[PDB]
C-alpha cells in the first residue's frame, strides 16, 4: 500500500563519478514470519539494459532498522545525463524469493545541480523507479 518507512542516503556527483552512501533505514515492514526482516539495499543506474551498473550492501539479518553505512561509486558516461539511480530496499530470505521493501530514484541530473542528502520516504517499487521523497520534517 504505501507505509514503508525511510533510508537515509548521500548522493553526488564529481568529476565523472556518482558517490553514494547508504547509511540507515528506519521503520521497514516485516517480510518474513519472524516479525522482522534481513534487509539489503541494491543500486543501479537505470536503464541498464547490459544489466552492468549493478551494486549492493551488505545483507543484516534479522532487523527492521538496519545501519549498513556503506558507501559506492559508479564511474560515469555522458549519456548517464538522462538516467538515474535507482535505490532499493529488498529482504533477503533463506528458502523463498526474496522480497520488495521500498525504494526510490534521483535523477543523475538533479544529482549534478543538487546533491540529495538527508532522510527519504521509501516508495512502492514501479513508482520508486520515477522519483523520491525528501523528508526535512
Amino acid at each position: 500500500t504505501e507505509k514503508r518507512g525511510r533510508i537515509y542516503l548521500k548522493a553526488e556527483v564529481t568529476d565523472e563519478k556518482l558517490h553514494v552512501t547508504v547509511r540507515d533505514a528506519k521503520n521497514l515492514i516485516p517480510m518474513d514470519p519472524n516479525g522482522l526482516s534481513d534487509p539489503y539495499v541494491k543500486l543501479k543506474l537505470i536503464p541498464d539494459p547490459k544489466n552492468e551498473s549493478k551494486q549492493k550492501t551488505k545483507t543484516i539479518r534479522s532487523t527492521l532498522n538496519p545501519q549498513w553505512n556503506e558507501s559506492f561509486t559508479f564511474k560515469l558516461k555522458p549519456s548517464d545525463k538522462d538516467r538515474r539511480l535507482s535505490v532499493e530496499i529488498w529482504d533477503w530470505d533463506r528458502t523463498t524469493r526474496n522480497d520488495f521493501m521500498g525504494s526510490l530514484s534521483f535523477g543523475v541530473s538533479e544529482l549534478m545541480k543538487m546533491p540529495a542528502s538527508g532522510w527519504y520516504k521509501l516508495l512502492n517499487q514501479e513508482e520508486g523507479e520515477y522519483y523520491n521523497v525528501p523528508i526535512p520534517e
